[PDB]
């Protein structure tokens, strides 16, 4: 989407995976979908170094809406859970130097069953613009035809543009289409800053493996369309929650960097281990995700329960990720000719290799003739940066 | 098995899940199955508090053997990887205050393809005894028929007995029967100090879920046969490795205590986080696993991706485990009438409740009529100890 936004993949925080549709503010005031939750996260994004590391969009997912539109036909914030309303929440988030994301649905209801935007695309767009919203995530539920799905995603895209406000447009057009026909990604990119391809992430290693496996299977169709203003969205970072080992968290952070994914944390910034925080705030790894060239990486190889992925970077650098998919035993040895990496140019005539994950370690100078040898933890990833000597 | 051993579930370390059948000492020396791996593991069991906590048995799994029996038809330690032999490793292990486990197979070859024990039960049993072996793990690969399987396990049991050495006998008889017919656990219990029921664990939450789901589904068949001298074996603790979140690790330790499981760590004691170490050495959870009453716990309730397990302990005390099987969102609230726990006994007329996992927290006096309110992490477990009391 040529709106001048998402020139690098969008970074921030989204409530869905961790906080879901929790409407019980009486029995659970700290966990419920409320403006207090979003203000708490806004304060911590400033105070705990998130904004400084580049996490900039504080995003509301589903279940923020009143059950009905107003007399004037507009979407409303739940009067109890969002009593000051979205415009006022946007004002607070802006005062902290952050941006606000909100959620709507292309169909007749949101997925969780609140007002759909079908019939209301123009008003909803102008409502969001008036409220000071900086990002829209547009989910795909309760849409009766591919025709309505396409027209809706395009119509909301054009309606956002016409408001005159810079609003990042996050689409789920491919995801909701894929069961019925192959999406046209060239067309999707013309209308969307990023697009969900695949099933919702959850707090599990199974979920991460299924996202990587879908992405490597479909890479011919999706890798080349990605670039400044338009990204494949493999869904939220779940680092800092309950379901992932350290090595599985490292795999998610490393491969979300290789894939030039939007980095939307869905965690509790009030309760996050130092280790999870330092991984998510990892400057070198965010610098890979945020590389201004914006060329999506890809799977180079798969065999013997190993994966090699690589991403071309600015200035003749490459990122290389090596995944151990064997979930038994100890750190497993993998070796690859450096001449096989970055299409033959990364290490011709030589490259300096730095390991970034699981720990930062200079590995030294590798000649074009060299083999890189590494031990990779089960369900873990080794992330390397290659700098060509020339 | 009435050999006076395994009156509580056996505790120790077994190499299999973490080191497997790594024979490449040239290119993977730190991972390979060698005497030096076992010697170094023995030193760390002493120096890093493992023996103190109850982990007493240092056990060799498959791939210790020479490819062939000697001229006198006895088994041989691999000459390159075990050049000083089992006898001397047994001496080293005994010198540190620990006991040595070894492995063999009821059939013609070990599962990894080394010399099987069929035709040699008596000589192999005497070999282990002369060697100073304190435990045998006996896999089921390469067995012709149920008659051979059953005949072998029964044979090796009496063979080990006929040596007059105390040797914990660890059988996979049930596990290698399931593809043919349902096991008879009273027979198995007569011959074996513990028995593998289900497929090998690996370093994954999927593996843990699969072992717990098989256990709860099958609990009426297996829970009551367990007791001092004979235990259900749900396979090794894999805490300290790579595949489990903190919450999934707490779930394994909590539920292995509930199930009166033998506790065989399969990890690298040279490279283990303080957090995994503190969980595996947790005195209060080991004390549940090792409760002298020795009655195996069970799943009380399932529904809404929650599980409630409980285990009766000596002295009218109960352990209660609450598992959140929802792999999304945040900590979920679960409430239950204390009356519904410990068959209504635990908290009649009151109990004192101590949370043990994920952290140790005195919760206080609960009257028989009162409710217990908890919050359980996704893939995590809250483990509680209920002490029957007359106070409050
Ligand atoms: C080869 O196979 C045979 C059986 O096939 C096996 O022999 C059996 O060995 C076991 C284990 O030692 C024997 O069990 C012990 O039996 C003695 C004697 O029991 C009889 O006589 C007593 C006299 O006191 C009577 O009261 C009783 O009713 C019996 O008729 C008992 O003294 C032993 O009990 C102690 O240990 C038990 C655990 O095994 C406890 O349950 C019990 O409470 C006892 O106390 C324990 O804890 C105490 C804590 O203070 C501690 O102080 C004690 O020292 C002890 O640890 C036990 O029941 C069984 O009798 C043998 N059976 C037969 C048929 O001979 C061989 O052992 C086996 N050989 C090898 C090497 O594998
Ligand atoms: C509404 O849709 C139009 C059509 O794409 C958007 O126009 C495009 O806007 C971008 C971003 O401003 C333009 O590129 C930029 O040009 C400026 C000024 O020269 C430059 O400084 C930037 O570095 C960048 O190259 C882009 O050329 C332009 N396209 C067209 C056809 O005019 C517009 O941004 C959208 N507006 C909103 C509110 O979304
Ligand atoms: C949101 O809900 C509305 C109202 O239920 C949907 O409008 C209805 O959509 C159906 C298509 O499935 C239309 O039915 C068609 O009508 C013609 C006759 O005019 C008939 O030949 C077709 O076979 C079919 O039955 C229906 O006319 C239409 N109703 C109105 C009031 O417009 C709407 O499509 C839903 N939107 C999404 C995105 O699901
Ligand atoms: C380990 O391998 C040995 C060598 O193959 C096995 O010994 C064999 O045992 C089988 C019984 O399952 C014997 O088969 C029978 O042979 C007789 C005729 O000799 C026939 O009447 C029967 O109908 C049946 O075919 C076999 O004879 C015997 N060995 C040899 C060399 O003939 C042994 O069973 C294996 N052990 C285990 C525990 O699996
Ligand atoms: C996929 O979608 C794209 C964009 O809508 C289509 O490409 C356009 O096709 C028309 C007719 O060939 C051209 O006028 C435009 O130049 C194209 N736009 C761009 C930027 O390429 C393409 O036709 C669609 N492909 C398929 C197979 O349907
Ligand atoms: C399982 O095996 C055990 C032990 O071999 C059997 O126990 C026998 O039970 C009968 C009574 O039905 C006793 O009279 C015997 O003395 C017991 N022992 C033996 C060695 O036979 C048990 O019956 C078997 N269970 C089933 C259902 O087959
Ligand atoms: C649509 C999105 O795919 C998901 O990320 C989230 O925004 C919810 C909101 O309701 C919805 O997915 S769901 O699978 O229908 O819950
Ligand atoms: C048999 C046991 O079940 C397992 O724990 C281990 O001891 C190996 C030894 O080779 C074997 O299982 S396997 O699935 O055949 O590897």
């Amino acid at each position: 989407l040529d709106n001048g936004l998402a020139r690098t993949p969008t970074m921030g925080w989204l409530h869905w995976e961790r906080f879901m549709c929790n409407l019980d503010c009486q029995e659970e005031p700290d966990s419920c979908i409320s403006e207090k939750l979003f203000m708490e996260m806004a304060e911590l994004m400033v105070s705990e170094g998130w904004k400084d590391a580049g996490y900039e969009y504080l995003c509301i997912d589903d279940c923020w809406m009143a059950p009905q539109r107003d007399s004037e036909g507009r979407l409303q914030a739940d009067p109890q859970r969002f009593p000051h309303g979205i415009r006022q929440l946007a004002n607070y988030v802006h005062s902290k130097g952050l941006k606000l994301g909100i959620y709507a649905d292309v169909g007749n209801k949101t997925c969780a069953g609140f007002p759909g935007s079908f019939g209301y695309y123009d008003i909803d767009a102008q409502t969001f613009a008036d409220w000071g919203v900086d990002l829209l995530k547009f989910d795909g539920c309760y849409c009766d035809s591919l025709e309505n799905l396409a027209d809706g995603y395009k119509h909301m895209s054009l309606a956002l543009n016409r408001t005159g406000r810079s609003i990042v447009y996050s689409c789920e057009w491919p995801l909701y289409m894929w069961p019925f026909q192959k999406p046209n990604y060239t067309e999707i990119r013309q209308y969307c800053n990023h697009w969900r391809n695949f099933a919702d992430i959850d707090d599990s290693w199974k979920s991460i493996k299924s996202i990587l496996d879908w992405t490597s299977f479909n890479q011919e169709r999706i890798v080349d369309v990605a670039g400044p203003g338009g990204w494949n969205d493999p869904d939220m970072l779940v680092i800092g929650n309950f379901g992932l080992s350290w090595n599985q968290q490292v795999t998610q952070m490393a491969l979300w960097a290789i894939m030039a994914a939007p980095l939307f944390m869905s965690n509790d910034l009030r309760h996050i281990s130092p280790q999870a925080k330092a991984l998510l705030q990892d400057k070198d790894v965010i610098a890979i995700n945020q590389d201004p060239l914006g060329k999506q990486g890809y799977q180079l190889r798969q065999g013997d329960n190993f994966e090699v992925w690589e991403r071309p970077l600015s200035g003749l650098a490459w990122a290389v990720a090596m995944i151990n998919r064997q979930e038994i035993g100890g750190p497993r040895s993998y070796t690859i000719a450096v001449a096989s990496l970055g299409k033959g140019v990364a290490c011709n005539p030589a490259c300096f290799i730095t390991q970034l994950l699981p720990v930062k370690r200079k590995l030294g100078f590798y000649e074009w003739t060299s083999r890189l040898r590494s031990h990779i933890n089960p369900t873990g990833t080794v992330l390397l940066q290659l700098e060509n000597t020339m």
